[PDB]
């Protein structure tokens, strides 16, 4: 073993025909064959990665003369319907331009630019670059956690949020149907590129992808979903060694793409062991430090991220070991499914007891300067409600309801509203399988606002029968399908007026 180097150095190609693409643990085409892992390096068979025939129309944005650091954005080359694929330097790559190509169409080995490097090299740039998967991709900052990654989805973007660059984790496999919050996710985060890595996929569970997946639509755009998706396949008869491999390979095609500063959502997707603790925690730790909000490379200053959904399917309804609690103290998300919210048709499943993101205070400052300054204030209250609900709940069990006060009765009145008109989302319902964030904090004020009144009312010697029918409330319980922002916001003058006749039938 003369030689040296931990590796044959397992490059990924990245340039035009990414997207769309269907893919393994290493980069090669679907339906593919056999690898070999190791301390050492690997090696392979045969398959190529991006079409070397194929013609892509590049648009030059960089005259000769013009002085460039790795990073830099030098063409454009429309890939999709949806994205615009951004050609850069690659990374340890500076020099004066001194040749460059005229708008047209090539394929990705011609070389369209040339960089005269100060040693006074000419190096020769195409539409696509190698990068050695193991190694991160750099950057020059990384940000710390500050802009929400929006999901449309209220008990996520208000009691649980995701920042982008964060890191967030998930029970279960993804492709099944006692969940579809997974799906939700990658279709309406705002996100502009989907990483998706379908792992361990059994019996009939790649055939969900190929025959489902190029059908389905983006909401955003009604294009194909595919337009914008990289997807990397993690199937039963492919080695452990293009399984280990694949969290790297698409993490770091993740990578690419905030390069371009875009902001990318990374879906990944373990399975009953999704390779066969030890020192293995170091090897997930520095998967998920890699996620991050970055000022990216270039000589303009350009913000793209990469942040992270990881799937955790356990050995089974024990979440206890192996991979379930080293992931979690990793990460600073964890939405938890709830079988028995799924049983009671609670949708989408995420226990609000037992989920948790530590990104709450991070986010708080996006949500009060943009959206609402009453934000966090309002989230902690709606908590605070629904906190108190746990526990009169389990007191009630053991005593039942006729022993409660109204105070108490109030209580349970508005954490059930808070419950069924905000936690609860209708991912199937075509106005309500995403509520934009001036919806959640009118929504909010709403319920908030009657929870107000509610008790004022009673401490004002209103009966809980008279609030309970309350008229305004049944409109309350549509609130999440009306489109219109402003008719749900009414609903609070609403609500103040049918409470003011309430204090006038009873006088005082």
């Amino acid at each position: 073993e003369p030689v040296v180097g931990t590796g044959a150095s397992l490059s990924v190609e990245l340039g035009p025909r990414l997207l769309t693409s269907i893919y393994d643990g290493i980069q090669r085409p679907l339906e593919v064959i056999r690898e070999k892992t190791g301390d050492f390096i690997a090696r392979g068979v045969t398959a190529p990665a991006l079409p070397r025939d194929k013609k892509w129309h590049f648009i030059p944005k960089a005259k000769v003369g013009d002085k460039v650091v790795g990073g830099d954005i030098i063409g454009e080359v429309p890939e999709t319907s949806i994205i615009v694929h951004k050609i850069m330097v690659p990374p340890g790559i500076e020099g004066e331009i001194v040749e460059i190509a005229e708008e047209g169409d090539y394929t990705i080995e011609e070389v369209i630019a040339k960089v005269k490097t100060p040693s006074g090299e000419i190096k020769e740039l195409k539409m696509y670059q190698r990068w050695p998967v193991r190694v991160k991709r750099p950057y020059k900052e990384k940000l710390p956690p500050e802009v929400p990654l929006i999901t449309g989805q209220r008990v996520i973007d208000t009691f649980f949020p995701q920042a982008k660059g964060g890191t967030a984790a998930i029970p279960g496999p993804f492709g099944s149907g006692k969940a579809v919050t997974q799906h939700q996710l990658a279709k309406w985060s705002d996100a502009q590129v989907v990483i998706y890595i379908g792992c361990g996929e059994r019996g009939n569970e790649m055939t969900d992808v190929l025959e489902e997946f190029p059908k389905l639509k983006d909401p955003k755009t009604g294009k194909p979903l595919m337009e914008r998706t990289v997807l990397i396949a993690n199937t039963s008869n492919m080695p452990v060694a293009a399984r280990e491999a694949s969290i790297y390979t698409g993490i770091t095609i993740a990578e690419y793409f905030r390069d371009m500063g875009y902001d990318v959502a990374l879906m990944a997707d373990s399975t009953s062991r999704w390779a066969e603790p030890a020192y293995l925690a170091s090897k997930l730790a520095e998967f998920y430090e890699r996620a991050g909000r970055v000022v990216t490379l270039g000589s303009d200053y350009r913000v793209g991220s990469v942040s992270v959904i990881g799937a955790v399917s356990p050995p089974g309804g024990d979440f206890s070991e192996p991979v379930v609690q080293n992931t979690l103290r990793v990460v600073k998300v964890f939405w938890a499914l709830d079988a028995d919210l799924a049983r009671r048709r609670h949708f989408p499943a995420i226990n609000w007891l037992t989920s948790y993101s530590l990104y709450v205070d991070a986010v708080k400052d996006w949500w009060h300067k943009n959206i609402d300054p009453e934000w966090k204030a309002m989230r902690d209250k709606a908590m605070a409600l629904l906190q108190k609900e746990s526990e009169l709940q389990e007191i009630v069990r053991i005593v039942g309801p006729d022993a409660l006060p109204e105070r108490e009765r109030a209580i349970l009145l508005v954490a059930r509203m808070l419950r069924e008109d905000y936690l609860q989302q209708d991912a199937f319902d075509e106005v309500d399988t995403y509520c934009p964030p001036e919806k959640q904090v009118t929504m909010m004020r709403v319920l908030l606002n009657f929870y107000d009144k509610t008790m004022e009312a009673i401490n004002r010697g209103v009966p809980l029968e008279e609030i309970a029918k309350l008229p305004v409330r049944e409109e309350i319980g549509r609130m999440k399908f009306e489109r219109d922002v402003s008719k749900i916001r009414s609903l609070i003058d609403k609500t103040n007026e049918q409470f003011e006749e309430l204090f006038k039938k009873y006088g005082a």
